[PDB]
């Protein structure tokens, strides 16, 4: 059945609002709405969430200290996620949208639900981070876990998805992967191939530790061998993945040199299991490229082809100079060594044998 695609007006407005990704959420729908894809899937409005279904993982003294602060305009709410007003709403909003795609997956609604205004995967339960007020994720992985015995969790963002790691640490249903730049100084600083979980969730927990200026084919390559041995192990009932387009080329995080095509690899490689998938964004700081990406991305899921020039519409001043949905790799050097990727995949597949079910 077709996949569902969450939106309304008044969810991608709610969206827009973020101060650091200003309007992007209209960007992405335009795009994606200009290759005419929303005519081919099921539109689903979000419901906002309330503070009981918030507390299925955040603590009510964090989401009413996140209540308080948002009228006013030890709860991480510091340089990286400042108070302002209404981010209680914004992220009660964000939080519904990926708890009614949840929701729709486990009706049969559909075998794949897509929230591209998701992915906030670095906020803890009392506590924000790394621009995430709510870790609309682990809501998520929680509603799915009524009907799903077991759910596999995969972040492709540039920044290790510790929240949602830390969320999981300790138990065997739910498996973090987890691929990111791991580097001195790099946000957020956990996620060496070593992390693999603890106590009763020791080794349902994976890491891949990545170095600058990675490409679309030693990417693939690795995900690919990773994804194979969790599939085989893990046994995985539903999948959660996570898609942040901060590792496109052009990002100005200015770390990985992917286009979204590798990505799209990535995520064909994930649709063949045909599990449940519930597919959500994340960070993404180079507006146009990320709308380039979610909007190739969606074709992929729906096994279209589109066309090369970008459709005239709203943002389409945005796609300027060259007008095109192809991204060129940067000319940064690639400095991830071949042999380093090599052991930390044969590490990752010694952690997994661990894992019987
Ligand atoms: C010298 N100085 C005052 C600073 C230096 C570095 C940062 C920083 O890391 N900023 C951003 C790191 C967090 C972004 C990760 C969020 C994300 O994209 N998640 O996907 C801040 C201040
Ligand atoms: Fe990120
Ligand atoms: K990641
Ligand atoms: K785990």
């Amino acid at each position: 059945l077709v996949p569902v695609y969450i939106y309304s007006p008044e969810y991608v407005s709610m969206c827009d609002s973020l101060a650091k990704i200003p309007k992007r959420a209209s960007m992405v729908h335009s795009l994606i709405e200009a290759y005419a894809l929303h005519k081919q899937m099921r539109i689903v409005k979000p419901k906002v969430a309330s503070m009981e279904e918030m507390a299925t993982f955040h603590t009510d003294a964090y989401l009413q200290h996140l209540q308080k602060v948002s009228q006013e305009g030890e709860y991480g709410l510091g340089y990286l996620c400042p108070a302002t007003e209404g981010i209680f709403d914004y992220a009660a909003a964000i939080g519904g949208a990926t708890i009614t795609a949840a929701q729709c997956l486990i009706d049969g609604m559909c075998k794949v639900a897509i929230n591209w205004s998701g992915g906030w995967h670095h906020a803890k339960k009392d506590e924000a981070s790394g621009f995430c007020y709510l870790n609309d994720a682990v809501l998520g992985i929680l509603r799915l876990r009524r009907k799903f015995e077991r759910i596999l969790y995969v972040d492709l963002d540039l920044h290790h998805g510790d929240g949602v790691e830390d969320a999981f640490s300790f138990t065997s249903k739910v498996m973090t992967v987890s691929l990111h730049k791991f580097s001195p100084g790099f946000f957020p600083g956990t996620g060496d191939v070593s992390d693999v979980g603890l106590g009763k969730g020791r080794y349902y927990s994976v890491n891949v530790p990545i170095q600058d200026g990675i490409q679309d084919e030693k990417y693939y390559q690795i995900c690919e061998s990773v994804l194979k041995e969790v599939y085989q192990a893990f046994n995985p009932k539903a999948v959660v993945l996570q898609l942040g387009a901060d590792t496109i080329a052009g990002d100005p995080m200015c770390s990985f040199n992917m286009t979204p095509v590798g990505i799209g690899k990535c995520l064909k490689y994930i649709l063949q299991w045909q599990l449940a998938t519930l597919i959500l964004g994340g960070g993404g700081y180079n507006l146009a490229n990320t709308a380039r990406c979610w909007t190739y991305l969606t074709g992929v899921i729906l096994g279209k082809t589109l066309s090369s020039e970008i459709p005239d519409h709203e943002f389409f001043t945005a796609y300027g100079p060259d007008y095109v949905l192809e991204i060129t790799p940067s000319c940064r050097p690639d400095r991830n060594e071949p042999h380093r990727i090599q052991q930390i995949l044969n590490y990752i597949k010694g952690n997994l044998k661990h894992v019987v079910i």
